[PDB]
């Protein structure tokens, strides 16, 4: 694993050091806190608050009653048809590790050892520069294969 952060601060936001090519790795190991109701995992085109920066791929862990994970794309500060998994991996107080790999038409993001989604490009992986980490999650580790 290359360009290593360790134990960033949340929210976080770095450029990603180099093009999301088909078979890059960004994997993030963390845990969710005991208060947790959601966090995020952003792919960004740029890191522009206002206007908000295009999301190319939000995955988007959700908590409440048995949870969820959403997943969807921030293209002119509106948010898209929203996909969403149900059958999910995390849970308050526990340790995480997500594996996203981008391949040429889709992301496939594995998380603990095992698949647990797909998601179609909408944005062209090609604008993506930037990773941004926000809400309820302490981030002990973010790691890039190129
Ligand atoms: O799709 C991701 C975004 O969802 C926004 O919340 C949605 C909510 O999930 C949906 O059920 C509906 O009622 O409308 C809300 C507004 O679009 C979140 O606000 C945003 O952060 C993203 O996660």
């Amino acid at each position: 694993l290359q360009n290593i952060i360790y134990n960033p601060v949340i929210p976080f936001v770095g450029t990603i050091p180099d093009q999301l090519d088909p078979g890059t790795l960004i994997v993030i190991r963390g845990h969710v806190p005991s208060d947790a109701d959601r966090f995020q995992v952003d792919l960004q085109n740029g890191s522009s608050v206002k206007p908000r920066a295009d999301v190319a791929f939000h995955f988007n862990p959700r908590f409440k009653r048995a949870g969820c994970i959403v997943c969807n794309t921030l293209i002119n500060e509106k948010w898209g048809r929203e996909e969403i998994t149900y059958d999910t991996p995390f849970k308050r107080e526990k340790s995480f590790e997500i594996v996203i790999m981008v391949l040429k038409d889709k992301f496939q993001v594995a998380v603990n050892g095992k698949h647990t989604l797909l998601y179609g490009h909408r944005i062209g992986p090609e604008k993506i520069d930037t990773l941004g980490i926000y809400g309820k999650v302490n981030i002990h580790s973010i790691g890039f294969s190129f």
